[PDB]
């Protein structure tokens, strides 16, 4: 399976042909705010050099793989742990988030994929309620270098080929992330990829990060993808919410 | 019988002429506004991939067999079973939607066709007030290749042939279907076809589906019908109302 | 069966304990104007003398078998045949009507019971959606003797022992409900006696028909039921909406 | 394990010590409205007379076993099947629901367990998120008999001794439950016996429904339980929110 060409990804997987898919537009006059939506918690996410992750271009994103111990609770009983973080994005003034706000794509996204503490196997997650869990966060230009993404863009260049990897020390996984944990629409979706499980809880911040313009550039324009051809544009059309009602934190 | 020339239809089933015919064109400020109609109730429509479902090519439509367990209400204790789906369509730009909308024919149309709980059997059905009830929905151009859409119209080829039939994977059926369950037109009338029985009850959605151009492509131009003779324009004229009054479910 | 003691109605008759019975409280400012509410036509109601029809004390109401050829709609396509009529009162000092209004209990109540044109026999319509519907008016006491009303009820005397019956002349059925046949409250429910079966379509009009205050005390004081007591208060007790919304044929 | 005497449940079954149990005690003027909260669905519940259904005094409750096809939603796409439903009271004079609204206890409580429907088996769904779901509503002392629940209590007498059991005819089960189905308390908790499993998601009616004082009675006062005593008082104390935010479908 590829972006933009066949084969069709419902003949790849079923499930990327149901009713309640991601990613979706947000339209946050339509959001219903909850005040039982308490502050995210991470524990662990600030990783030593030591051991190094695995950081790769699977030819569909760069990921990166995170070890055990990565806790993420989404409130009082609802209890996670983290597997990878990757990201979509663009091309040369073209944005190229998943996740849109009234229409408005933004230039990059950010995932850190998550497993349910109830299973123990992601294949037992797959299509179950609450069985993995999305944080999302959209990034934009902003004036100054992030120094937290340019640990991971400046190894870009080394796994420029497709399906290639490299290793790269640890970091504080959450500095890739806003710092407001408090504000955020929350949804029930799917993976925006095959296998296009449903069940997943998607948690987007309201807060955005910001990277320099060279940074979005080192982003899009380092890493080659399936045949002759450029690792861009990696998202997924939006998908009806189909009488989803997203969820805010705020009101 | 057939679509276009002879027999005319009255000849074959003289329930043809009844006064209280489908389908009819909808004309929304004419439409009477109830709030008693509540939004449709649509459970166990998610299928797994397994078992396959029977797709067949009838000469008349394609028609895809739906099991037991698609249970929709149309109010309170007015329930009814999912028996079968099929299709409308036109050919090469010429729209062939059953029902119109103040005059004008949609690409195509998708009807679910359902049982009442109250009727063991479809024959005892036939004829009897509310004993069959037809889900209508429109199937409009839009630029995005549909996934739901696909899982059938990949299969089409396959079945080409009038009487030839295929299996193919368990889909969400109700992605097949718009996004707002809430809005809808529902009138009293009849099957499109011979036997033209009276009684059944068509809902039709408000909001339409939308197909690439492509899709749309395939639909009318993959499938052969009676004679040497393909299968498009599958729809019958529009009938009048005879003082029936369409209602809708939002003002 | 009886009123007052046992059985219970659901040793009886299971049906007696849906979720969706008659007799109910209309509170008319819940009520949802729908425009489609047509005015009733009756067709075949003004009966020539001769053939008599039977009058009966069957020990829960007195009942009046309709011939062949009496023809209600509820609207276009939406065709009744009258079966019988019957009534249901209170005692002195004391209303017996089934619906009330805003809690309000009226001196009495008149039903008109037919069957959907789509069946030949009660038994197949028992239970299916619009297979009976019952026209409901209430009595109230006016300054005239109603003469319509009067040719049942200077028959009761002959008819006070349970189990008795009498034949009467045919009469204007028509003049026993009111002249208002726009005006009308609709739901779905039961019968409200056993067996109890559900999809009835009550038909409840605004207007009320008047007796005198002697009409209405033959009324209760004539007739004789189970054990060696008075045929009084013969009435169900309010059942809830349960979530049904009881349409208007006015705003 | 049994209700008042030894073991204390946390030795028959540990997870009956953990943080997130039920029941609990509602204070509505805590709980978050969260708009997000849909009308409940439930179709597939209106029973016809056969095939009978299994009543079994299990020595904790009275248990009804439902049949396959009753299908319930808490939101799009969250379907469950309803598996069986069974009663929770206290004794003359005492009452003995098991949530408690600001300190009140209510006479008693049903409780509707089910299944989600992306899980094939009970056993897999256990302490699962939303594996479990159980409908909750309080049963209060009214004027009149209950039609519904008189299907139920006129058979406990034949099932008195613990571990006997009798067929009864199919009923309406939604009759069972309040009118208004938009209008509930929800949150994560357990089941409120052993295996106290947690994940279970407990929907509970704002709305009561009503049963004679007879009623009552004959439910606390009929049953034998384990050693030779009653079967009474079959409720668990009240468990801390431990964080948990109770969330209600209406301000
Ligand atoms: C968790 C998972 C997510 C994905 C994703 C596809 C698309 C997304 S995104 N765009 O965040 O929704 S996440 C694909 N495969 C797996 C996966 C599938 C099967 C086994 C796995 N074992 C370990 C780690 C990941 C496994
Ligand atoms: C359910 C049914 C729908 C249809 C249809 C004809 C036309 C439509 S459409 N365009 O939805 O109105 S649906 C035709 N025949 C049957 C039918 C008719 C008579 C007996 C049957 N027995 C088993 C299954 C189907 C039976
Ligand atoms: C139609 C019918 C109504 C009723 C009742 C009718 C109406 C009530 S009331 N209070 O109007 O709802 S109870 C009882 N039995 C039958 C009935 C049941 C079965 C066969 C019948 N054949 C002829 C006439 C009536 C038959
Ligand atoms: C579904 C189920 C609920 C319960 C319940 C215990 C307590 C409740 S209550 N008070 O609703 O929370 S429901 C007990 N056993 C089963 C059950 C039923 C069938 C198979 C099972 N296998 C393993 C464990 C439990 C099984
Ligand atoms: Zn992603
Ligand atoms: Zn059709
Ligand atoms: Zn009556
Ligand atoms: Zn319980």
């Amino acid at each position: 399976w590829r972006y933009g060409g066949d084969p069709p990804w419902p003949r790849v997987s079923p499930a990327c042909a149901g009713r309640f898919q991601s990613p979706v537009d947000i339209r946050p006059q339509l959001a219903a705010f909850s005040p039982a939506l308490r502050p995210l918690e991470l524990l662990g996410f600030q990783l030593p050099p030591l051991p190094e992750l695995r950081l790769r271009n699977n030819g569909h994103s760069v990921q990166l793989t995170l070890p055990p111990g990565l806790e993420m609770a989404l409130g009082p009983g609802r209890e996670y742990r983290a597997l990878q973080l990757h990201l979509h994005w663009g091309a040369a003034g073209r944005p190229g988030s998943e996740h849109t706000v009234e229409g408005h794509r933004f230039p990059a996204e950010i995932h850190v994929v998550h497993l349910s503490t109830a299973f123990a196997r992601v294949d037992e997650a797959l299509g179950r309620p609450g069985g993995l869990a999305v944080l999302a966060a959209f990034l934009e230009e902003g004036p100054e270098e992030n120094s937290a993404y340019e640990q991971l863009l400046s190894r870009l260049e080394e796994i420029a080929e497709e399906g290639s990897e490299t290793q790269v020390p640890g970091l504080d996984i959450s500095a890739l992330l806003p710092s407001d944990f408090s504000r955020y629409f929350q949804y029930e979706g799917s993976l925006t990829t095959p296998p296009c499980a449903q069940g997943v809880i998607w948690t987007v911040f309201q807060q955005t990060v910001m990277l320099s313009a060279k940074q979005l550039h080192t982003l899009s324009d380092t890493l080659w993808g399936p045949g002759d051809s450029r690792l861009q544009l990696n998202f997924r059309a939006t998908q009806p919410l189909n009488g989803r009602v997203i969820e805010a934190s705020f009101p």
